[PDB]
């Protein structure tokens, strides 16, 4: 089987046209059913949101479906994405807030610092001994080291890096970035 | 040419994906270009949000081009969408659209006249979203709003008076006199 | 004495994971709790790392009546405005509310001409829109690369201007003095 | 005697179309505007129609130190947590800051069990993930449809919680006492 067409929910096109004081009869020669109207391809969408004067990623905001299960939703350790470096594992991952990045590392060690991101970021210390090198104010490099249950908050575009402050000690840290 | 398909910009695909800490190798299957990657379709970048944990709206925040010219934007008097209102038969404004931008889809500024008066029916609105302030143009206004306790309350608004309504208030402005026609502009924001 | 709504202050103190019983040194009563003044609630701010700011949301009492507010011509603050000797404008307010303190809704007379020199602002971080209701009106502004750029609106024409894009607008026909209305927003 | 930042006051007026000289009896120096206490500045308030709060948003000394804070086990606030008359949790804050008060980041021992009576919370505003650390976890939350749901988390699992999603965590085996990492923000 094959679809030429684009699907959008009939509700929230709706809506969005009525903020702009507009109703479906307004639109072209688009086919709509009671739940879905349809397109014909992407480059048609993008017509309309032009002259609707609204962003396309409007024409998706709730059209995916949640991942969640009663309200909640559940990893596992070992259960999602892995990888080696550190070594990064992914915590529970949603749909409902892309702008989280919950993570568990193992620290590996000895410099390599990030270029700092978006994100605010928070750090636990779930085992050993961590050291935790980064950029000030004036560009001057700072350093300190984190025990077993201490813990770090992290400005957005603040360049940092962690390691074993041990040296073969190998630490485990969870990271949590958002927002 | 190839309706099915789907363009995502490269820079903010990777993006994402570093936020997940991935790569583009990590989705075997696409081809990209120097600015684009490419989907066979909405199924198969379906997947890949399920993949990444994502809804599907991600993939295109920030992607949409700016209608600005020079950080700004201008409209004509009749230039835009224009259109008439009948509420329950009984014809209540005319609409225009002034200048609207995707820079802020969350406002519409409006010019309206208005066509019912005292001697029609009342048909107030059911409240809406966005905060909203009036301001009238000419002639003399009628004002009708649901306030505390759904008490029904009134007020008439002349040239140069002006209202702000909080979110979710339902309203109607219709002519003072009968007859004699009013304007007002109305900008809908936040 | 300084009075904070309980409600208010409960539900930060929960965010926090507390009750009111963690701030042993206060009174309250029913709908309010009571301070020593500000020292007082600084440190407290202090205790929750939470800003002052914070303390006050929500608490400043409406200026709506039945969930509106008008306001009549003349009826609030009006105002000259001259740049460099040159008179521009005659700003009116319109309505204004505690509600969003984030909107400015403006009545303008234009004064300036081509006649006279140009008086650009320095932009400003709310979003404008300005609609024009009599005349006819010179808008120029600084757009990309620093370019000064200019055109002529008419009345019932309209125009976006995005945050910190400096502007100007002035009366095209020199003499006939336009009108506009400015709401600055969000 | 209250002391607001001149800067930031100056930047409020100017969103009013105004500057200090509108303003009826007050003194200034070259940082500092100053009044006769709250209720001046309501007065101000009003006159400005803006909410009280805006006149100290931003002006919170940031708790950072070069972008970066950090916190000890044990260095901050701690508790234990008692629902109806059973001891449920033990709190301990891990790092707080003012920057950023919406995130409640938080590390607890878990005291209850299956023997013990359920307590749900009320659910909150901030999302929620947690993590666990040590043992196996009971976790019980109300889904769709107000229908009760439960599983086991157990060490290295985590799991996320939607907005006023009421839940419970609890030791799966009685008497083994388990301990989470929980994240409260945005
Ligand atoms: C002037 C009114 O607010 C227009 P409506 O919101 O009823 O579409
Ligand atoms: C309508 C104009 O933008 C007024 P200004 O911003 O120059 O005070
Ligand atoms: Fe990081
Ligand atoms: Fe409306
Ligand atoms: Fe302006
Ligand atoms: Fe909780």
């Amino acid at each position: 089987m094959d679809v030429r067409t684009l699907a959008v929910g009939k509700a929230h096109l709706e809506a969005l046209l009525a903020t702009r004081k507009m109703t479906l009869e307004h639109l072209q020669d688009v086919r709509h059913d009671a739940t879905q109207v349809y397109f014909d391809g992407l480059e048609h969408l993008q017509n309309v949101a032009q002259y609707l004067a609204i962003p396309l990623s409007e024409f998706f905001v709730g059209q995916t479906q949640s991942d969640l299960d009663d309200g909640v939703k559940i990893a596992r350790r070992n259960g999602g994405f892995k990888r080696e470096e550190y070594t990064y594992e992914h915590l529970v991952t949603t749909n409902q807030d892309p702008g989280l990045m919950a993570l568990r590392l193992d620290l590996h060690s000895d410099l390599r610092l990030n270029g700092g991101h978006g994100s605010r970021e928070i750090v636990y210390v779930t085992r050993g001994a961590v050291r935790v090198r980064w950029v000030g104010d004036n560009d001057e490099l700072k350093e300190d080291v984190l025990n077993e249950g201490d813990s770090i908050f992290i400005l957005p575009n603040v360049p940092h890096s962690f390691t074993n402050h041990v040296g073969g000690a190998k630490s485990e840290i969870i990271a949590i970035n958002y927002g």
